[PDB]
């Protein structure tokens, strides 16, 4: 179940109704250059840096081919399969004219459809009242296309979609599945499941558009063609923190490291705009580039929108344990790990998956079995940031198969 | 299953953290209003109609109680458990203030949460840049809450919930359940599933803020506290629009009724602020009051924003079937049904639902089985507008069990 509008799962030509054989078709000309098939004016001379023409369409040409991308306000980004680049409403010289430039973005690159039946559509820029026609009606002719306010006599703006192409490389969604509890352990040698070998549940998963993708091998040219979605997936799994035999009440020490590390999150908003917040390992910080997808990000991933303004960091906490059963006794100690994975449409990884450790829900496996181990004691080593300083309450009892999340109950400031 | 920030699944009382025993306090006072605790100067008489106070905080008391509506923007409308009014942003004789209105919207109804750590935030209020606190810092004392720009003599805006309210009967959202084919009739007496008897498919379903929810019975200050969400149904069904039994080569008219009303659509936009539009039976408008929380709704009920800017309406067709069979037939004759439910918090329905009856995906039921019936001719009689003015091509030959989708190849306009 795919909620997107049939124009943002193919790419289509955009043509007036009004021609015979010409749709919009993306340029690389300055100003001063000249429309050979045009009355002499307005219509005749570029006065902007990659206009568009009402060019001769031809089959499999690029340069006539737009995918609209649906923003969380209904209006679209509209982006050429040949460069990537998308439509952009601009005045030059006083005339009102349809560009492409690079996604900034920007409220001239937002689109709205008006549908006025079936088959017939306006290209409306909603911030100037415009819509996108062919120059002085020369519907016929070589010349550009403009973005003309609606008077009596203004070029008809009624359009169509000429042709399509419907094999685009859309990525083939995974399927939702249920974060299991880890098996129980079988002997003392058995240290349970290593992070390498637990299985994912996977919880969410997004499309995310390539505009705003800074894939390290693919150029924006070659992402519009081959890959003109990405998928963002939510995984959680049960991470191993530590394991260790203990004898019959032996005490031991363990450092242990939970949060993402800075150059994660570094990298994570360098390739897709978006952070984890200090406010929790599902919430989601959108800069500027992915912003106005954020809804649809935070409704399909099952994430949440972050209110902090600080990014999730690293905490070293240093905790004693002691073994108060009279046995030797297998523990393995675990955390729930968030795992965001970044796939292309062919399901190739562009990078390694951003991982956050959450101190706050944790669970232990023993063996014998229904063994219980005493946290006798947590301190901060250090943390990145003082957005949550909070530890638990000690002396806590770990029983064998038993989730423990932080509550108002069990925690406290550590300097408490 | 349920992606929303806790602000938005609870009441919270809302207090500085510099306050020993008060928090906000909803209020029907008028200009001239004495804070009789507060030193002299503006903190001191109300200017405007329903300022806030920094009240001794009543555990129950509504006038304290608030629910975080979360837009698609990530910003909040936040309304009160007393009246159902919510807080806005305002200036009154050159100062800041917090009141309560009516949900209008405005960019004033709407404040940012800045997180400043795990229990303490800021309610930003963004086109002015100020942040809700106790006037004059007056934090134990009753006077008004203002809202003031950062500078370093002002009073400090940060804040806390003091108490929470969990029970708030939230509703329980019915499972998602697929469209069955329907059954094979049994005899030449069997009609098939009238619309009453036809199992519905939940496709989807949202929460929809109570704010804008024209229950005809509960007034806003009753829909806060007993339904703080109603339910939004997406359904289908299989709808049979008649059925006969037909002798040996029998000719048959029947006049088709599809679509939907125009008070059914004016009943929708008065209940929620939401119609269908004309481009398809999924395909949703939204007003002034729902337009913030669009992608949520489309989102959660799997329907696709409209680019119609007219609503859909009825048409009938006149429709000439021929028994071509030697045999007595019975025949029954479906379309899809695309059928919009709202319920309260305690799973009541709101009203009549609407229906919007789709003629381009129909079904056919025989007895004996495995007869066709020939679909002779196809006439519009009348149509509420222009947008879909497509006939099936005829002669069609309609089989027991094949659901027929209109596409290029198997309709025309009416006039060829």
């Amino acid at each position: 179940n795919l909620n997107l509008p049939e124009q943002s799962t193919r790419f289509q030509t955009i043509a007036s109704i009004h021609s015979n054989n010409c749709s919009f078709e993306i340029l690389n000309n300055d100003p001063g250059y000249i429309y050979g098939d045009s009355v002499d004016g307005e219509c005749r001379i570029a006065v902007a840096h990659r206009e568009l023409g009402n060019g001769l369409e031809r089959t499999g040409d690029d340069r006539f081919l737009f995918i609209f991308y649906a923003l969380d306000n209904n209006n679209f980004i509209i982006a050429n399969r040949h460069d990537g680049f998308v439509l952009q409403f601009l005045i030059a010289n006083g005339q009102g004219v349809i560009v492409s430039r690079e996604y900034q973005p920007n409220i001239h690159q937002e689109f709205t459809i008006q549908s006025i039946n079936s088959d017939t559509f306006r290209l409306h820029s909603r911030d100037t009242n415009t819509f996108a026609t062919v120059c002085w009606a020369q519907f016929n002719s070589w010349t550009k296309i403009v973005s003309r306010v609606d008077n009596p006599g203004a070029p008809n703006a009624n359009l169509k979609h000429r042709s399509l192409l419907t094999d685009i490389n859309m990525p083939q969604l995974p399927s939702l599945t249920p974060l299991q509890p880890l098996p129980r352990l079988t002997e003392l040698e058995d240290g349970g499941l290593s992070p390498a070998q637990a299985p994912r549940a996977i919880i969410g998963r997004t499309l995310i558009p390539c505009l705003f993708v800074n894939d390290p091998v693919l150029r924006l040219e070659n992402r519009i063609k081959q890959s003109p979605y990405y998928v963002l997936e939510h995984r959680q799994y049960w991470h191993r923190i530590w394991t260790d035999i203990f004898t019959a009440g032996e005490r031991r020490e363990y450092r242990e490291v939970t949060g993402i590390n800075n150059n994660a999150q570094n990298d994570m908003n360098k390739m897709i705009n978006i952070t984890i917040g200090a406010d929790g390992p599902n919430r989601l910080r959108f800069g500027n580039l992915s912003t106005p997808f954020r809804q649809q990000i935070i409704d399909n991933s099952n994430t949440l929108g972050s209110f902090a303004n600080t990014n999730y960091g690293t905490r070293t906490d240093i905790v004693n344990v002691f073994n108060s059963e009279f046995h030797q006794v297998r523990y393995a100690r675990f955390v729930k790990a968030y795992e965001y994975r970044l796939t292309r449409a062919d399901g190739s990884q562009v990078g390694t998956p951003w991982v956050v450790l959450d101190r706050k829900e944790m669970d232990l496996r023993t063996y014998p079995h229904n063994m219980a181990i005493t946290l006798e004691n947590v301190k901060i080593d250090n943390a990145d940031n003082s957005y949550d300083l909070s530890i638990w309450k000690t002396p806590l009892k770990l029983k064998d198969g038993k989730i423990i999340i932080e509550n108002h109950e069990n925690s406290k400031p550590y300097y408490n």
